């Protein structure tokens, strides 16, 4: 066989993970990788060292038909390592699967990674608290089944159908949090289903690297020296942590931004709702896809060093750069930091909330009560909040 790698992600989480994964093979300069994002993504410097190396766009959670092209390429027999995000899993599969029609004998599956894509995993999972969650499983594994004979996507229950990949292929979960599924009663059958399968984003697998390896995935993931020095002050250190939304509308964006400043100031200034202190020099981690709102933020924040926003949090602990605080907008990051390092965590939501039982009803907020990152009595969605 030809083994070829494929990481399908270009989201933050996962493909920081994948980014590790690859780095851990990083001597192997021959085996074939695709890549689920711009060949610009990486430093060229390293990427064009490698001799079967490709890079695919993926469109409405699909690779597109170039990854058919470039597998075409390969006419030896083929075992295929997939690294892919567990909410879109089913869809990202959907074109593989297309191409082992075609090719079904030289073609096959030799394992699944499954990756966390964020927190929605998360928040779909609440939804799911008064099911059956037993026969919910059994009905997956069957429909998943008919998926792989006809290709035709057909699921009772989306959600649940995403942890049935093991009834197929060899397969390992990696978790942003394991706790949830230990902690959460109604998913005591999914634990016992995955028991085995799954390990969590430790991050403590940083360590566990070569030096080299380390110096390797710091340019991937695009941490420098310059960044490493934002933090040589040995001053105390808030960082405030922004968000973004997957919408094109101006005002949707500018909301976004204008409310995302607000709440900035509530957390710095004196006069703020959440002040932490004058203590603290003050950070911003922008949101990686954040883009405009990013900006609008360095556009108006007095005082303010910014870690560029393409760098994920989570490199933070790797490095041991982490602050004393952490506050802003609800994020994948804060499931990383430990609990006395939270300043605040504030939640969004279209419907506006007028009261505690509105608040109460609110997904992701029933996902951090779970966990207990916060408590009931100081919940706070960032409309409720004041312009200063
Ligand atoms: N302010 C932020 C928000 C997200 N992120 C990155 O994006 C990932 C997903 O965060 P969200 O759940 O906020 O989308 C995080 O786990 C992190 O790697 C970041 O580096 N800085």
């Amino acid at each position: 066989s030809k083994t070829i790698t494929i990481y399908l992600d270009h989201a933050s989480l996962p493909t920081l993970n994948q980014l590790m994964h690859f780095t851990k093979e990083s001597e192997d300069k021959e085996t074939a990788r695709i890549f689920g994002f711009s060949r610009f993504k990486l430093p060229e410097k390293i990427t064009e060292q490698y001799n079967n190396i490709h890079f695919v766009e993926i469109k409405n959670n699909r690779p597109t038909e170039d990854i058919f092209t470039i597998l075409d390429q390969y006419p030896e027999k083929l075992e295929l390592d997939l690294h892919l995000n567990i909410a879109h899993s089913i869809q990202l599969f959907h074109p593989i699967l297309q191409y082992r029609f075609k090719h079904p004998d030289r073609i096959s599956i030799k394992s699944l990674n499954l990756y966390d894509d964020g927190t929605m995993e998360y928040v779909d999972l609440e939804k799911e608290e008064n099911k059956d969650i037993k026969s919910a499983i059994k009905k997956a594994e069957k429909q998943l089944s008919d998926y792989l004979l006809t290709g035709k996507i057909n699921f009772d229950n989306p959600t649940l159908a995403r942890y049935v990949w093991q009834s197929q292929y060899p397969v390992k979960y990696h978790f942003l949090s394991t706790e949830y599924f230990e902690k959460a009663e109604f998913l005591q059958p999914l634990k016992t289903y995955l028991a085995g399968k799954y390990q969590k984003m430790d991050w403590s697998a940083y360590e566990k690297l070569s030096p080299e390896q380390q110096t390797f995935y710091l340019k991937l993931v695009g941490f420098s020296d310059e960044t490493k020095q934002l933090f040589h002050t040995e001053q105390t250190k808030f960082i405030f942590t922004g968000t973004t939304t997957w919408e094109g509308n101006t005002d949707i964006r500018e909301y976004y931004a204008k409310q995302q400043l607000n709440l900035l100031k509530h957390f710095t200034h004196s006069e703020g709702d959440l002040f932490i202190g004058d203590q603290y020099k003050i950070y911003f981690k922008g949101h990686p896809r954040g883009g405009d709102i990013n900006d609008y933020i360095l556009k108006h924040a007095k005082d303010i060093t910014n870690i560029p926003a393409n760098i994920s949090f989570e490199i933070l602990m790797m490095t041991g750069l982490l602050p004393d605080k952490v506050g802003g907008v609800a994020s994948s990051l804060y499931f990383s930091l430990p609990k006395e390092k939270i300043s605040h965590i504030i939640f969004t939501s279209n419907k506006k909330i007028k009261n505690k039982e509105d608040a109460l009803n609110d997904p992701y907020v029933r996902v951090m009560l779970r966990l207990g990152m916060i408590d009931k009595s100081q919940i706070i969605f960032w409309d409720s909040l004041k312009q200063l």
